[PDB]
């Protein structure tokens, strides 16, 4: 079917056009498609973008109305009082605003569907609500409207909701297209999507991205998979990669670096409403904030994130239980096994289970894969699924037996309801993980571990050293390795806070001189510096020029590979606002080589000030380019919780961002 109205290039410029002559008379049946490339640069508060209404005295809750605000939200009205209907359907953080300063061209889909009472938006290829309703509304059937409007909508002859933007092409169909013929609509992005909704995962959500450039120029992409909406752990969360070997331009498939299977990989639609929206995956273990680091001696690809036991997050993770018993020098996994009230079982050498009461040796071992064998035959426990189906979460039991494994709620021995951090490597640049070890702990038997900082590692250039960084109450604990991996030490840095999020992200200046750069509870981004490779950390200082919240955002930089204005470049990622996540901006700093310091010359806006940006990835593609990995939302705000695809990369220039 053709369009049964056409028009463009509509300036609105806080004035409202009138096409009533052109498209009321067009409309007909009960279902109707909208098809709309927009402009909106400079977008005032509130505005409708386009407006059906009935424009007579008395009847101002009489309307359709297609409206975006300045966050980045955008959503549909339809109202009508005789019926008695009030319909208002949306989803924060759904628009571009500008990409290389030049305003960018949103393809936006609105499908109102009477036959299977369904309103359904996409905004750039994306779709951001779909929404079935008992009593359907069709958007021309609203009592006695008389008006078709771009840039407000008029209620009782005079102007609302007036924008400021431009609607490049407008169509309208008598007919709820399919999502086949949505498919086919030319988009025109400035952005492009690594992991997505519906891909191999399954899962609906993603945070944490993280990008590093490989020796062979492949590109590697790690995210946390969140299944659960976007809560962090507890949840059910896997950490999955995805690479390009064409400078970002095509992205593999994703396949998982660390995963569990205790529970279903499901993709769910996660309940937004202020009742629902707090439900949370509340017996599951979960991975959570990977970091990737190359390492030239071997070759490998090393890839470390948190690991949560079933249920566990950071609000209830045992403080005070590193997991391990230290006997005489070593460390060993602790295991509570059905029915004891304590811990009598460790995990010494070659997996064998092991009695700490009667220093006896079990039938039961812990394979490779942290999973329970009894005299080498596999336990396992039956898979949980989660479904909103009786109007609240509930999990259970699906009937899959899966490999019984000492995170999960149901194994016969568990580990310490706590926090670890854990290991895996390719050896072939990501198309396939090896099963994952824990790391040791660094702080203590008595000291619950350390949370890695999501990103990047730090591979030195003229050495063989492999750094990550992680926090903790009062340091950063930089974990240090000199042999691919094989054994850390760490290396404590005090930091003047405790209890922050210090998420740090690393950069080497020059040889043997590292910079950090992080999160802090300021409002100031904070860094520090060594000048032995690690070995030993200056004081905290404070960059002016940015501003973060209070809580702060992660942070993310890079040492790029050639000289600007002569000078040597670091380049920063992070929100550039002291109310929310949003402002992303690259900031380019110039190194002062007389004494280190850094003079943050350029600010390129990813997009407006007021548009959600939050945590980032940045690396240097092989040509030079600038490839960003970011939330596009604020992931702090309690009202953009649970939102697909908004986890999206760019490709910028130098030129760009100065
Ligand atoms: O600042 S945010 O709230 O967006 C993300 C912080 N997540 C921290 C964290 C890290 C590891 C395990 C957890 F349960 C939580």
């Amino acid at each position: 079917i053709s369009p049964i109205f056409q028009g463009g290039s509509y300036q609105l410029n806080n004035k409202s056009i009138d096409i009533s002559s052109l498209l009321l008379d067009k409309l007909s049946g009960e279902s109707q498609t909208v098809v709309m490339k927009f402009k909106a640069d400079k977008p005032n508060s509130l505005q409708a973008l386009f407006g059906l209404s009935n424009s007579k005295a008395g009847f101002k809750n009489n309307y359709f109305s297609i409206f975006m605000r300045d966050s980045g939200e955008i959503g549909v009205e339809i109202r009508d009082a005789q019926k008695g209907i009030n319909y208002l359907f949306s989803r924060p953080a759904s628009l571009w605003g500008k990409h290389k300063g030049q305003a960018v061209e949103n393809t936006l889909v609105f499908v109102s569907d009477s036959k299977d009472k369904t309103y359904t938006m996409y905004v750039n290829g994306i779709e951001v609500f779909s929404e079935t309703v008992d009593t359907f509304l069709p958007i021309s059937n609203i009592n006695g409207i008389d008006k078709a409007t771009l840039g407000a909508v008029n209620r009782e002859g005079k102007e609302h909701y007036l924008a400021k933007g431009s609607i490049d092409e407008i169509s309208l169909f008598n007919k709820a297209i399919s999502d086949q013929e949505v498919s086919t609509i030319p988009l025109s992005n400035p952005f492009q999507l690594i992991f997505q909704s519906g891909d191999s995962t399954q899962a609906n959500y993603f945070r944490i991205p993280t990008l590093y450039t490989l020796s062979s120029g492949r590109v590697l992409s790690s995210i946390d998979a969140r299944y659960g909406g976007t809560h962090d752990s507890k949840s059910k969360i896997n950490i999955a990669t995805s690479y390009s070997d064409d400078n970002g331009k095509t992205w593999s498939e994703p396949i998982f670096a660390m995963k569990f299977n205790d529970y279903e990989e499901q993709l769910v639609y996660w309940p937004r409403d202020n009742k629902l929206k707090n439900s949370q995956i509340s017996g599951s273990a979960s991975f959570i904030d990977s970091s990737i680091v190359e390492d030239k001696k071997s070759g490998k690809t090393i890839l470390l994130a948190d690991v949560m036991p079933a249920g566990i997050g950071n609000n209830n993770a045992n403080k005070a239980d590193s997991g391990f018993k230290e006997i005489n020098g070593h460390y060993y996994l602790k295991l509570k096994k059905n029915g004891d009230n304590d811990f009598r079982y460790t995990v010494r050498e070659n997996g064998v289970v092991y009695n700490e009461t009667t220093n006896k040796p079990t039938n039961y071992t812990i394979n490779d894969k942290y999973e329970v064998l009894e005299g080498g035959k596999s336990l396992t426990v039956e898979q949980y699924s989660v479904d909103f189906d009786s109007g609240s979460l509930r999990e259970r039991h699906n009937g899959k037996q899966v490999p019984m494994n000492v995170f999960y709620k149901d194994s016969l021995f568990k580990v310490t309801p706590t926090n670890y951090i854990a290991m895996t490597t390719s050896q072939n640049r990501g198309e396939s993980w090896e099963q994952f070890k824990l790391l040791p702990p660094f702080l203590g038997e008595k000291h619950n571990g350390t949370y890695l900082c999501p990103g990047q590692g730090l591979a030195l250039k003229s050495s063989n050293r492999l750094i990550f960084a992680t926090y903790t109450s009062g340091e950063l604990t930089y974990l240090i390795s000199d042999d691919s991996g094989q054994t850390w030490k760490k290396s404590s840095a005090s930091i003047p806070f405790k209890n922050a999020t210090a998420e740090a992200q690393m950069v080497e200046l020059r040889d043997g001189v590292i910079r950090t750069f992080f999160r802090t509870t300021t409002g100031k981004i904070a860094y520090m510096t060594s000048r032995d490779s690690g070995e030993t950390w200056s004081k905290v200082s404070y960059i002016d020029g940015i501003q973060q919240t209070s809580y702060g955002t992660q942070v993310s930089a890079i040492k790029y590979s050639q000289l600007i204005d002569g000078k040597e470049a670091v380049i920063l990622s992070t929100p550039n606002s002291r109310s929310g996540r949003k402002g992303g901006q690259l900031v380019v700093g110039l190194v002062n080589k007389e004494d280190d310091s850094i003079d943050w010359k350029y600010h390129y806006d990813i997009d407006l000030p007021s548009y959600g940006y939050a945590y980032s990835a940045i690396t240097e593609l092989p040509n030079h380019h600038i490839g960003v990995l970011f939330e596009k939302y604020d992931s702090w705000s309690r009202n953009e919780l649970h939102l697909s695809n908004v986890v999206q990369y760019i490709d910028l220039e130098i030129n760009d961002l100065t």
